[PDB]
């Protein structure tokens, strides 16, 4: 409940003066958003997530993110949520602290980023019943995330899924907001109109399924189709079928439970957001599904 204040200069320390460049290319850089800046930390014999908030165009409005990221941190803490260690507020340089996730995002280990082994179908299910969990917690604690997306499943040692980034998080099948906030690309069509609803968390959730089937990130410039809902409608109009399009990169994926796996994600794709499934039902399906 109540987080450890660091000082922002312990935390510039810690990250080799957050060093910028890909940990990869021996840096500190483990990602990005368009909110801030991730860096690996190594505070008092812990490894550590430090995300850095920065306008990568925002206001500040980057404060009222912060305040909300620690306001729902408090209040919800669960096996497949992130934990928060501290922040840092010290002028406009705004620092949150984290657990490390030595598997990195779910969509950095579909794409094998940085030489990680491809996931197997049975992780992936695991991935996707533990990331279905953390969106029931918050759900059932009258919470919307407001940007459910692959970038923002987190993974352990034992790759358990962990639901992060609540800065757009929000108190709660119909509210309305003016300016618009999130990743397009996930974004359901209510969500891309202002009405904050959990039903958009849940659209959100499909698109997450097809990238744990395909492989495939939700948008590719240099893909045909650019976007991974466009294979969805290819799949309901007959030109193509869900086997044409099953991660090529897994040996224990079998057609039954992958089809199962393409049910739950359709009922979740639906363009009306009351013919869309609760929470609960996606669960039920998942568990279903193994
Ligand atoms: C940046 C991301 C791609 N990556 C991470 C995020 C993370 N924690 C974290 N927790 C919470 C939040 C939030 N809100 C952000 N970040 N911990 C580790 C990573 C990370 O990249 N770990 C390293 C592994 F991916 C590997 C060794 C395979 O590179």
């Amino acid at each position: 409940t109540r987080f450890h204040s660091f000082s922002f200069y312990e935390l510039k320390n810690v990250t080799n003066n957050f060093d910028e460049r890909p940990i990869s290319v021996g840096g500190n850089k483990m990602g990005e958003g368009g909110f801030g800046v991730v860096y690996k930390g190594y505070v008092n014999n812990t490894t550590v997530a430090v995300k850095k908030l920065a306008a990568m165009i925002t206001t500040e409005e980057l404060k009222q993110q912060f305040d909300q990221e620690i306001k729902v941190m408090a209040k919800c803490q669960h096996e497949n949520l992130v934990e928060l260690l501290g922040f840092s507020s010290d002028g406009d340089d705004l620092c949150l602290v984290y657990v490390y996730m030595p598997n990195g995002s779910l969509l950095d280990r579909l794409s094998c980023l940085d030489g990680t082994p491809p996931l197997s179908w049975h992780m992936r299910c695991k991935i996707a019943q533990g990331a279905a969990n953390g969106i029931n917690f918050l759900h059932e604690n009258h919470h919307i995330h407001r940007d459910i997306k692959s970038a923002n499943i987190l993974l352990d040692e034992a790759f358990t899924a962990k639901i992060s980034d609540f800065g757009l998080a929000r108190a709660s099948q119909t509210v309305m907001t003016s300016r618009i906030v999130g990743t397009t690309a996930y974004m359901a069509p209510e969500a891309l109109r202002g009405e904050i609803t959990p039903k958009s968390d849940i659209y959100s959730f499909g698109v997450v399924l097809l990238e744990i089937i395909t492989g495939l990130p939700a948008v590719d410039e240099h893909r045909e189709p650019q976007l991974l809902l466009d294979i969805k409608e290819e799949i309901e109009d007959e030109e193509k079928t869900i086997e044409d399009y099953i991660d090529k990169k897994m040996n224990d994926a079998d057609s039954t439970s992958v089809e199962a796996m393409y049910s739950v994600a359709s009922q979740c794709l639906h363009e009306k957001k009351n013919k869309r499934p609760d929470i609960k039902k996606v669960q039920q399906l998942l568990q279903e599904m193994t």
